[PDB]
């Protein structure tokens, strides 16, 4: 339906819908290219990325097909959301570039945080809503197992949605998955969350470790040594020796470390930062804790729909990933707006 217009950006042609106009390249990372425009459509300012090489493997294939399949289920709130996506090819024999639409996204949570204390209002409502699109996304059986201040956007009106969906810096990641435990659920990034908000309380990243190794003890320093309930848990005996090295730490108290805090957030911090991921807060139970008492409703915080994830384990050939990303782009429809 939609007429095509061509033309030449950074080294490369660039072919959209006309409703896509005074497109300007923004950046350009590992996966894709990302040109800023004007959607005339909408009104909006968007975002249009072309993905590299998007059919270059079977890894990749398999990657653009996840991909795509993951962010076009995604339709929450606090969650990136897909505007549009729209290939130039009016047949799979043609059949190539692949381009996704989304709305141009403001600062990063860094840009809030210049190193200061955040108000705890302002504090309750960005933890309130991460937590938010975290159960969406945890409902669909998806783990971020990334997630950091980077990957959060925020508007004028404190607006969060989380960015990307994890398919530089190891100060937000879970012990668990650092150290591969094999002992981990979808609370891995609830340990995140707890990071960020204590780094928003005090405007001081919470474990700035310079490795690994300083990363642990910085860890441990804080939630203490784990419990002999903990270690049995853990299975291989590599890291479960490697544990048993380090000399016994107590838990420290967090109202001491988080002086003048509302006891409210402290309290919740204590149910996030806990090594044990078996007794780690959810974000369902998150977002029934108190600190979010004014925020918290439960008839507005919903789960996602059943999301399909099959292809995951099916071994396909290279064609086969490609004609069923050609299916998901032709059959794209816009979210009702």
């Amino acid at each position: 339906r939609p007429t095509f217009y061509r033309q030449e950006l950074n080294k490369t042609i660039w072919e959209v819908p006309e409703r896509y106009q005074n497109l300007s390249p923004v950046g350009s990372g590992a996966y894709g290219s990302v040109c800023a425009a004007f959607d005339t459509k909408t009104g909006h300012r968007v975002a249009v990325k072309k993905l590299s090489r998007p059919f270059q493997s079977i890894i990749h294939a398999k990657r653009t097909y996840r991909e795509l399949r993951l962010l076009k289920h995604m339709k929450h709130e606090n969650v990136i959301g897909l505007l549009d996506v729209f290939t130039p090819a009016r047949s799979l024999e043609e059949f190539n570039d692949v381009y996704l639409v989304t709305h141009l996204m403001g600062a990063d949570l860094n840009n809030i945080v210049k190193c200061q204390k955040l108000t705890d209002d302002h504090v309750q409502f960005l933890i309130y809503q991460i937590l938010r699109g975290l159960k969406y996304i945890h409902s669909a059986d998806i783990i971020h197992r990334d997630l950091k201040p980077s990957n959060l956007a925020v508007n004028e009106d404190s607006e969060l949605k989380i960015l990307d969906f994890g398919l530089a810096t190891r100060w937000y990641r879970a012990p668990e998955i650092m150290l591969n435990w094999m002992h981990y659920n979808q609370t891995v990034d609830i340990w995140s969350v707890g990071c960020i908000m204590a780094e928003l309380l005090t405007g001081r990243t919470l474990f700035p470790g310079t490795d690994h190794i300083d990363q642990l003890k910085l860890i441990l320093r804080l939630v203490g040594t784990p419990g002999a309930e903990l270690l049995k848990k853990i299975s291989s005996e590599s890291a479960r020796n490697y544990i048993q090295s380090l000399a016994q730490m107590p838990k420290m108290n967090f109202a001491n470390v988080f002086i003048g805090a509302n006891p409210l957030a402290v309290d919740l911090l204590e149910k996030m930062l806990v090594l044990d991921s078996d007794k780690r807060i959810t974000a369902a139970q998150a977002l029934a804790h108190a600190y979010f008492a004014q925020y918290h409703d439960p008839d507005d915080e919903p789960v996602a729909d059943p999301y399909d994830q099959s292809f995951e384990s099916r071994d396909l050939l290279i064609d086969e990933w490609k004609s069923l990303t050609y299916d998901e782009v032709i059959s794209f429809v816009p979210p009702p707006l």
